[PDB]
């Protein structure tokens, strides 16, 4: 037996000790090694609450991020607070690496496996586990990237739908592609991504008609970002060490609901950090073609308030809070104490 309880966890990882790429040297100086014979138990006729909205997991992963961007991507200026810090900005190796989760002795890691859970509520098909499944701490705004799928029907989370202030997490059950690319031989921080618009189009309609399900069969709209910073009005992500923003006005586009989606996108030097803590500089990007091929999972958005005169909802891509990313992938974990 066993109840809900909040505890300090550890890190497993495969990272390489003779790596220089970042996500692996701090894994290999924070993070002890994986258990290649995990143990998983069904638990037999027991049904356990989870909420993902309270679950103090994802503001550890959040904390161990921060302090992975704090170690390995230093500014070479950094504009926070008021003051002015300045150091060194060497260019890195940077490409996420999978980082478990794991309980200390006397915890364990109690896991949802109904297909169809959203995320808050009761759970029929639980499981515990000492670890997590390997999340790579991938940072980006619009578009979850690399993540794990839904395993049967898209799913939509929020903390409260009814709230438009609320993010919702759309869950995909199938990935599309993004290409996004920096030509090797002209403007240097010029880039663009590659989508396959047959397969994204149908993906959007099935979140479209997700969407009615929830919302009375009211008609579904998609539109811009309406204001705010660079990092959220665009799909923001960090390919390579560089920051890719890219303009999503074409993927969410009402008319398709079959050619490429080909997104212009902009390498940024100076960022608004995620972090919440004030500006960064970096250096100009490196030499070469600079390629990310990533699968889209997951899309952030925000529904317009004021809507409920009328028979639409309004829908624009969002994001920004990074603890939502983890929220994505986290949500049918929950830790308890074994008594
Ligand atoms: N801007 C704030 N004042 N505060 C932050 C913190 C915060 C908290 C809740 C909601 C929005 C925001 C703002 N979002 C961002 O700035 C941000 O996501 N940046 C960013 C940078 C780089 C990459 Cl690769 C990337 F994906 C994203
Ligand atoms: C319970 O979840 C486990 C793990 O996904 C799965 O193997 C099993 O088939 C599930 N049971 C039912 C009845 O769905
Ligand atoms: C999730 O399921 C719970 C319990 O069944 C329900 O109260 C809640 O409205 C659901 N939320 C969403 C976003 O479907
Ligand atoms: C991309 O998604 C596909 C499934 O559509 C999966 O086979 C592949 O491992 C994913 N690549 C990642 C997560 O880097
Ligand atoms: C994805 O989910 C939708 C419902 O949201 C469903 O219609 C579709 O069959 C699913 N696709 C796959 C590959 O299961
Ligand atoms: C969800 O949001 C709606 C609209 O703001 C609000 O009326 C309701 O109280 C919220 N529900 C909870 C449980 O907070
Ligand atoms: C990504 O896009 C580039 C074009 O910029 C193309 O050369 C490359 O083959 C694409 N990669 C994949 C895997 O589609
Ligand atoms: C709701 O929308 C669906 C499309 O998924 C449609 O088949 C159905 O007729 C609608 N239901 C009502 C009661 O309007
Ligand atoms: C995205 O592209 C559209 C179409 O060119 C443009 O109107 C819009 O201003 C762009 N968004 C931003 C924030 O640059
Ligand atoms: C929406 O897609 C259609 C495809 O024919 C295109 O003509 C139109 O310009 C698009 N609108 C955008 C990208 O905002
Ligand atoms: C998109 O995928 C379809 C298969 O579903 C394929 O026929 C088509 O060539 C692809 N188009 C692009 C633009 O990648
Ligand atoms: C997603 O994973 C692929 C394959 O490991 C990687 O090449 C790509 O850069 C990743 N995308 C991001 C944004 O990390």
């Amino acid at each position: 037996v066993w109840k809900d309880a909040d505890t300090t966890l550890f890190c497993a990882s495969d990272a390489k000790a003779h790596e220089t790429e970042v996500h692996n040297v701090w894994a290999t100086h924070a993070c002890v090694p994986t258990d290649p014979n995990p143990q998983e138990i069904h638990l037999e006729n027991v049904t356990e609450n989870f909420n993902m909205w309270k679950n103090n997991m994802v503001e550890q992963m959040q904390e161990d991020v921060i302090s992975l961007w704090d170690q390995s991507l230093q500014p070479c200026v950094k504009l926070t607070g008021g003051s002015v810090i300045k150091q060194a900005c060497p260019k890195i190796s940077f490409d996420p690496i999978p980082i478990h989760y794991c309980t200390p002795a006397g915890y364990v890691i109690l896991k949802c496996n109904d297909k169809n859970f959203n995320g808050t509520g009761p759970c029929k098909n639980v499981s515990s586990v000492q670890c997590t499944h390997g999340i790579k701490p991938v940072v980006s705004t619009q578009l979850l990237l690399n993540g794990s799928l839904a395993e049967e029907e898209i799913i939509i989370r929020s903390e409260n739908l009814t709230n438009n202030a609320k993010t919702i997490i759309v869950h995909l059950n199938k990935s599309v592609e993004i290409n996004c690319t920096r030509p090797s031989n002209g403007d240097i921080r010029k880039a663009y991504c590659e989508i396959n618009g047959t397969k994204w189009n149908k993906v959007l309609k099935q979140v479209t008609e997700k969407l009615k399900e929830h919302f009375n069969n009211k008609t579904i709209i998609f539109q811009p970002p309406s204001g705010g910073d660079l990092e959220i009005t665009m799909h923001s992500f960090n390919c390579r060490g560089e920051f890719f923003y890219c303009n999503t006005t074409q993927l969410f586009n009402n008319t398709c609901i079959n050619g490429t989606i080909t997104l212009p996108c902009k390498i940024k030097q100076i960022i608004n950090m995620w972090q919440g803590t004030g500006q960064a500089m970096y250096a100009p990007p490196i030499d070469g073609k600079i390629n990310c091929v990533s699968n889209i999972t997951g899309i952030l958005l925000t529904r317009d308030g004021g809507a409920n005169n009328t028979s639409n909802e309004t829908f624009r891509p969002g994001g920004g809070n990074i603890k939502d990313n983890w929220r994505s992938e986290l949500y049918k974990y929950k830790v308890v104490q074994i008594e």
